[PDB]
């Protein structure tokens, strides 16, 4: 079908269930890299009325930590907000819910923001052709592919 969460035809409830963190991109690679706070590793969505809960895990040394976030529901179509390193607040410009999901995340702290962008799989990779629409998306935001980095072989534990 494909949709966007700021689309009419979205059904948030569809993106329920299991997820895997397949590919992140970021306006500052530093956030994503190997120490990197937002280099995360999303495991589950359950989809509330007006929230989601989020399931990560984290690395550190091969060392994995267990994450759970709640996000709210803002005002605006199809976007939601969390605090976590600062405000953040996302919308999902593209999913077909049963294979691929794509996010968008603005982050604000201590008087700087930067953006994140994120590909989403329901198995622990994706095709080659999914993770070039994702490129050429992220291209679109004004991230380059040196800031591009796929996490498939890592998105392990
Ligand atoms: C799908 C996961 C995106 C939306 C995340 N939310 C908070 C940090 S990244």
């Amino acid at each position: 079908e494909e949709a966007s969460s700021t689309g009419r035809n979205f059904n948030v409830e569809k993106i329920n269930g299991e997820w895997h963190t397949i590919i992140l991109a970021s306006d500052k690679r530093e956030k994503i890299e190997d120490n990197g706070n937002f280099r995360l590793f999303l495991e589950q969505i359950h989809v509330l009325e007006k929230s989601l809960v989020l399931k990560f895990h984290t690395v550190r040394d091969e060392e994995c930590s267990e994450l759970s976030m709640v996000a709210d529901k803002t005002e605006k179509a199809g976007e939601y907000s969390v605090t976590y390193d600062g405000f953040n607040t996302f919308t999902i410009p593209k999913t077909d819910y049963d294979n691929f999901l794509m996010a968008h995340l603005i982050n604000e702290k201590d008087g700087e923001t930067f953006q994140l962008m994120g590909l989403y799989g329901r198995e622990p990779d994706l095709s080659s052709d999914i993770k070039e629409r994702f490129a050429q998306l992220c291209e679109e935001h004004g991230i380059l592919r040196e800031n591009i980095i796929d996490l498939s072989n890592a998105n392990r534990c």
